[PDB]
């Protein structure tokens, strides 16, 4: 797979108010251990909030989503408006509470959420020419608002947010922390990580599997 | 491995002004793919400073290690005052620069640096009872420091570092990316790391065998 490049979509840099850490590190690893070059992006604008991961309360400050995520990238990463589909094999999107309060306000909107305008132009990009979406954790709940098609997706075996995600017009299918589901037809690969697993290395076996996935869906 | 308690010291959550995130997350793998425990932990202190990672430049503002650390483990940490060496049957410190600046002053001070006392008790406490130590990156800079006789230990290859280190009082050894330096007498084991790598695969590399060494040693 040397030659392909996947971009790589970030949220902040924590669990709890931007992209999760294990699973963006996770993907960065199995993209680089196949040869391929990831391409990573951050809308530059403020988070939705600033957590404290000691104690889950919220602080009193306020951080920018591009300038955290770089923390990640080790600086190696471009504002999400500078994106160029052309440019790109696929697109993957690592979880985090990120995921539901900066690339969409679902974490407070439930089914009437809105995504990112600059996430849902470059998804849809990718789906007009046949390349590859991953999309980690709880970052499938954006994927019923971005297509207004049905889609096979999992965000794991969580009932309440599975019927969430019906409702979007989702077909929603249970997956176990390492597996995947693959929607064929539009190529969307989907598994869940944290919303499941409980050590890394059960997250990783998921993601290992669905990076596997998105490169063969890309050649 | 399972029963298997590795402690792991962080500095932050990222390479300019915290912990080096590829290798804390790869360190947590490696950990957890062999079926041993991380145990993680963090000094309650400010950082030395707050780096913008998208271009390099300090920020006017104030960040504890500790709550930035969390970030890194889900909440799933310590404070370094609270470590008990009775429970752990190793200990490894990832890199990056608040290895540095936070557990040390090697960034300003060089050879004349002071090194956190907690890290060098708890250090002290692993070596008396022949506990295997795992430092990467920058973070072999401290062993010197910690320990008054020699070391074999490496950072990689670089001249002018590994000639602060031995005016320290360590035998510098020069080493790949993708291996390791071990003093088997002290149960020191050390890798570059990103002081040479040029992606997360090639620090991987190193790290694991970082890790499956440290495992072996523990037994």
């Amino acid at each position: 797979f040397q030659g392909k490049k996947i971009g790589v979509v970030l949220s902040g840099c924590g669990v709890y108010d931007g992209t999760e850490i294990h699973e963006a590190v996770l993907t960065l690893l199995a993209i680089a251990r196949s040869g391929a070059q990831a391409v990573c992006f951050a809308p530059d604008k403020p988070q939705a909030d600033v957590i404290n991961h000691l104690t889950g309360e919220a602080m009193a400050e306020t951080r920018n989503v591009l300038i955290e995520a770089a923390r990640i990238t080790r600086g190696d990463i471009r504002p999400l408006s500078q994106a160029q589909p052309e440019e790109l094999d696929a697109l993957i999107v690592p979880g985090g509470f990120g995921a539901a309060k900066n690339l969409s306000n679902f974490a407070s909107q439930g089914s009437e959420c809105r995504v990112d305008s600059d996430v849902v132009a470059l998804a849809k990009a990718m789906h007009q020419s046949g390349k590859p979406l991953g999309f980690i954790c709880i970052a499938p709940a954006m994927l019923p608002k971005i297509f207004d098609f049905p889609l096979r997706l999992t965000i794991g075996t969580d009932i309440d947010t599975a019927e969430v995600l019906e409702e979007m017009g989702a077909e929603h299918v249970p997956c176990p922390v390492d597996d995947i589901v693959v929607d064929e037809d539009n190529k969307v690969v989907t598994t869940p990580a944290y919303m499941l697993a409980q050590d890394i290395a059960q997250a990783a076996s998921g993601i290992d599997k669905l990076v596997s996935r998105v490169l063969v869906l890309a050649e």
